[PDB]
């Protein structure tokens, strides 16, 4: 409903940045509502749930297993990396790889799961295969989250990304095995808690993905419904505020209370 692009543009207003969102209708795949559907942002943290997309694509091909242990060292430790720091010596599966980049946001996680499936060229592959062409991960954890203004590395569109939110969980893309594990992950989501979560009335069902990165750089992917059932998926991005991470997460609540108000 255009109420709520009065919210997006009141964030624009306040953040003094560019916001980028999407509502689309789970079920159909229609867009109901967008502001800067087709202009790049970074993906920031958002892509690990394209990069476990990813991993369960291959376990369901046969080329990898849940189960399979990674073994890795200090050598391979980034910045933030709450799960992986304390298994350095118990290595980790695959399954918990995924389970702490997603619902932790681990970082080195994701980059162990990045150089399983082959590396940013090969998720960038996996995404153009399964239709999104523009989205496009380049880098590795850290830098991926530079979000250098105008850079096109690492960055989606609101309307792609949207769009293959939508065929990872609900299309024919995975096994009903691994969309429901890939949801499942993103239901269990420990660190949203300020953006989306916060405005969603009890009862509602939410699965989703959060991510911060450089020079303001912020957005949140979700799919969520009524009744404890997911029935609509929303992106927002936004990148570029000088603004705190509190008045970035408040903005992308107000948004997010008034896509609920106008249901
Ligand atoms: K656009």
């Amino acid at each position: 409903h255009p109420e709520t692009l009065v919210k997006v543009k009141d964030a624009e207003d306040q953040l003094g940045a560019r916001v980028g969102y999407i509502e689309l209708d789970l079920n159909s795949g229609k867009i109901l509502e967008s502001f800067r559907p087709e202009e790049r942002f970074p993906m920031v943290s958002t892509f690990k749930v394209l990069l476990c997309g990813a991993v369960l694509s291959r376990v369901d091909a046969g080329q990898e297993q849940l189960g399979r242990r990674i073994h890795y060292s200090q050598n391979d430790l980034v910045e933030y990396s709450p799960v992986t720091e304390k298994h350095l010596t118990d290595g980790m599966t695959v399954r918990e790889l995924c389970s702490a980049a997603i619902t932790m946001s681990d970082n080195t996680a994701a980059n162990l799961l990045l150089t399983t499936i082959g590396g940013p060229k090969e998720l960038t592959a996996f995404l153009h295969n399964m239709g999104d062409h523009v989205t496009r991960l380049d880098r590795w954890e850290p830098e991926l989250n530079e979000a250098i203004p105008n850079d096109e590395r690492d960055t989606t569109m609101p309307a792609a990304m949207a769009t293959t939110l939508r065929k990872l969980l609900t299309g024919e893309l995975l096994t009903l095995a691994s969309r429901q594990q890939l949801i499942d992950w993103m239901e269990a989501d420990k660190v949203a808690g300020p953006l989306l979560r916060s405005a969603l009335p009890a009862g509602w069902f939410i699965a989703d993905k959060s991510g911060a990165g450089e020079r303001g750089s912020r957005g949140i992917i979700a799919a969520l419904g009524p009744d404890g059932k997911p029935s609509r998926i929303v992106v927002i991005y936004t990148t570029g505020s000088q603004a705190t991470m509190d008045e970035r997460n408040r903005q992308i609540a107000e948004i997010g209370a008034s896509l609920i108000k106008h249901w």
